[PDB]
């Protein structure tokens, strides 16, 4: 199997038969009793003879070393820092069961303080965030300042699955990808199962030596599964697109909000990097704590939001009460509308009759627009941020309005309160230089950073920035709002 | 101050002036250098002579525990520090904090790990996916866990009164399983403290106080012992327990919007306190407690509202069909009852009443709507005491005490009522009601068997409370059916 950019997308990166040298690893039979693999370095990290395969853990491991890893195991991968092995040494162990097979990671052990006194540390320079803006800016400066890393970044993975960098700390001579966007394919399916799956993911050396695991395939034909395991190796395909940008090692948290992908912290080196097991730990426990306090920020922001419109929409009823002219009440406050969700533009299409503000189509597009909502609707609000993929004709204006939202007036007229956003390449805000070219290996192009923004400006080609449950929740709110007003008014007049 | 059943309500309990005999206390000041105030046992306890007042902190405690309690300071609740050196090598749990001008140190004989024990006791609870089954684990894990005669839980009501939602018990113990207790059993000053400690401990009802001295200082100003785990109990408390035959007790104050949302109650039937290891473990376990259950609230308000819209959203496509809304509504009004909890529900449109379930006779309605026609201004009106409102509901207040009202126009005076039976009513008490109480000086007041029956007082003639939750429904109710009668308008 030779991995390409035909077959990439299906790469089985769970059993690469390879694990990186920053440690050794031992694969046993599920109660722990026979060493069924082992990677080629564990002679020379643990002080070994000779082949494992065939002997057993006690034997290898001793007596008292296997005692105590069986009552981890007992009691996500186990990590232990610290165990003292049979000679006079200690090394960070993790351990973890996965398929039937009992798989143990080795790292020799350094001076580390304790990971509850780092994360503790971390997590209150965050705690009085009293917005996502301000957390997210935090993290960046703060993990960088704490893990030492050249660059680290935030993505937020959008609704189609491309990756937005929101927050960026780096060194003053590095190039800036904060506000770029990196399209779905850039990260597998199967990447992306792993980084839900594991909290980090560790690099150690992008352009290192891969040391195989013995045997690859095994007696039976089954390859060695990796998911679980830290140091399992990294595909050629991203390493070749580290290599391309200068970096050579990385740490990624993955940040998990509703038991989803929301995004990751990603951490990057411009030469051979890894932290010591505690300060992993350590990064676990605050990747953790920023996922939850994520969470209530992003909660509070959208009751803010949703009660916002409730206060203003219910502030238009009381006010609607007092005017005999409903159609004139509403070309006079239409644009107040625009302040219930973001847009770049929104219009009035009442009789025949256009009144627009802020970036809307021309006049003349606005019949066929409202004609396409009243065959496509059901009387309730339509949205989409694909225009030209319904009507081919509105191409000519995507630039001023890719996307609209369509909340009907009336289900017996033709009538509705248009909102409209601009193509969503027309609001980027990217700090990067679009100058900085970058190498390429026997691939090409394509794994580089400046070729994977331009294929994400394709995909994205005639689109807006979609329209979110929290848009469609208060549209729909706006919507009952004025039937409610046009009843009213019917009820005395 | 001589506390009693007048003025008990506004007791000083926050300056009693004594502490529990399980600990010692040292008073300093500010900075912690010299001794304003101690405990008269502290003598007993740390092996110290004379009077402490004007001694300085590290003549009484020495140079070495002075500079490390002087860190932990540093370090918005009080350090807890476990296993703490003396030089006798004499091991202590010292709980130290800064409240006022004056830092409070207090001193436990030491006896697991506090992680270890709130791990396990977390892991038990995780797994449960309803507000049921949280309540009901939870006595019955932490009287395992902590050893303690009876553990219940209560969920303060909305106006303040007590609700005994879980109880685990020893076999022949009474059970209050489903008893309510009035927001008079639990005055103003007691809550403020409940919540912003976690813990509350009582070591012994029937034990000695010991005197802080000086209870006055020279300035004329008492020791504000708020955040002091060894403050004293009140009087009237501690005959309050006697009364039941509980000897001692341990509270875990439960969290939810920054707010009292209720307490797990620990009670014992002879002396008891927990290691500090062991509290240590118990306020982590409620800090969990308080967050699961706070996700678990939200996911069933989500559920109930999700419910309540899918239901709404059925009827308005069912109602598109219809050119007779008065003749549908008449058949479908008592499915709007599946939307919120009620006991009964009934239309009342063109002065035609249409009930189902517990409601008031027929007679009754004309008054009622003429009343929330008054009342309203167009939208959703709801109390939980009719009588209050009408003195003639108070007839049918058996069947019907709460009354929620929703418009079906500002021209007719129609609308879809929703009604409560008097709470009294949906009473599930597992307890008995021969089970007698002995008194002391204050009177049977101070007993379960009142208490519950001056709750019920306080309720007489009134319902469940409609909450902001049915109220929300109610909202969304209102609004589908303006949508029902404008789209009928516009075909029609
Ligand atoms: C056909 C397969 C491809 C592919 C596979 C992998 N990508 C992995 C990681 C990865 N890739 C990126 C993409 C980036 N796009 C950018 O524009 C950009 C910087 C400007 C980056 C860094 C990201 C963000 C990630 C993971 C997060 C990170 O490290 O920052 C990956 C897993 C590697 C592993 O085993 O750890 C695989 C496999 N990437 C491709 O581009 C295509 C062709
Ligand atoms: C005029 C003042 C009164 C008063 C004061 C205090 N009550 C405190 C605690 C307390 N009291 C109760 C009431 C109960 N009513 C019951 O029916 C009942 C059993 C079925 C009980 C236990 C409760 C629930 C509590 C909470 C503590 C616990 O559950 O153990 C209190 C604080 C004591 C302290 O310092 O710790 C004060 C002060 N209680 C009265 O009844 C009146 C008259």
């Amino acid at each position: 199997y030779h991995v390409d950019l035909t077959n990439c997308d299906r790469e089985p990166i769970h059993i690469p038969g390879y694990i990186q040298p920053h440690g050794c690893l031992i694969a046993c039979d599920n109660a722990m009793r026979m060493v069924l693999r082992h990677s080629e370095n564990c002679g020379e990290l643990l002080g070994l003879e000779g082949d494992l395969n065939g002997r057993t853990a006690e034997d290898v491991l001793g007596k008292k070393l296997v005692h105590d890893l069986r009552n981890a195991l007992t009691v996500r991968p186990a990590m232990l820092p610290a165990m003292e092995t049979s000679d006079g040494r200690s090394f960070d162990i993790s351990l973890h069961r996965y398929k039937s097979t009992t798989i143990i990671e080795f790292e020799p052990s350094g001076s580390d303080a304790q990971p509850l006194g780092t994360a503790r540390k971390m997590v209150d320079r965050i705690r009085e965030a009293d917005s996502v803006e301000s957390l997210i800016s935090r993290t960046t400066r703060l993990v960088k300042a704490t893990l030492g890393y050249d660059r680290v970044m935030i993505y937020r993975f959008q609704e189609d699955g491309a990756g937005k960098v929101v927050s960026e700390a780096k060194q003053p001579e590095l190039e800036s990808f904060l506000g770029q966007y990196f399209p779905a394919s850039d990260i597998p399916q199967q990447a992306r199962a792993l980084y839900l799956k594991n909290t980090l993911r560790i690099i150690s050396d992008a352009s290192g030596t891969r040391i195989p695991v013995l045997p690859a395939v095994d007696v039976s034909g089954e390859p060695l599964d990796l998911s679980y395991a830290h140091l399992r190796s990294v595909s050629p395909i991203h390493c070749e697109y580290l290599r391309n940008m200068g970096v050579a090692a990385s740490m990624s948290i993955s940040v998990i909000v509703d038991g989803a992908l929301w995004g990751l912290i990603a951490c990057h080196h411009y030469s051979p990097r890894v932290l010591s097991m505690p300060v992993r730990i350590a990064a676990e426990m605050f990747g953790e704590f920023f996922s939850m306090h994520l969470q209530v920020l992003k909660q509070k922001r959208r009751l803010d939001t949703i009660n916002h419109a409730h206060a203003a929409l219910d502030r238009f009823l009381r006010l609607a009460a007092h005017h005999a002219n409903i159609e004139e009440l509403l070309v006079d406050s239409f644009q107040d509308f625009a302040d219930l969700m973001p847009c770049d533009g929104v219009g009035l299409w009442v009789g025949n009759n256009w009144h627009g503000h802020g970036a809307t189509p021309p006049h003349d597009a606005i019949p066929r627009l409202a004609r396409f909502v009243a065959s496509a609707s059901e009387g309730r609000v339509w949205a989409t941020h694909a225009l030209s993929q319904a009507i081919p004709e509105a191409e000519i204006y995507a630039g001023t309005a890719a996307g609209m939202l369509a909340i009907p007036l009336s289900q017996v007229k033709s009538d509705y309160l248009l909102f409209f956003r601009k193509e969503i390449v027309q609001n980027l805000n990217w700090a990067g230089n679009p100058e900085k070219s970058y190498e390429t290996g026997p691939m090409g192009d394509r794994l580089t950073p400046r070729k994977s923004f331009a294929i994400w400006k394709e995909t994205v080609r005639l689109q807006a920035q979609p329209w979110s449950e929290a848009d469609r929740e208060i549209a729909e709110a706006a919507r009952i709002a004025l039937v409610e007003v046009a009843f009213h008014h019917s009820e005395h007049h």
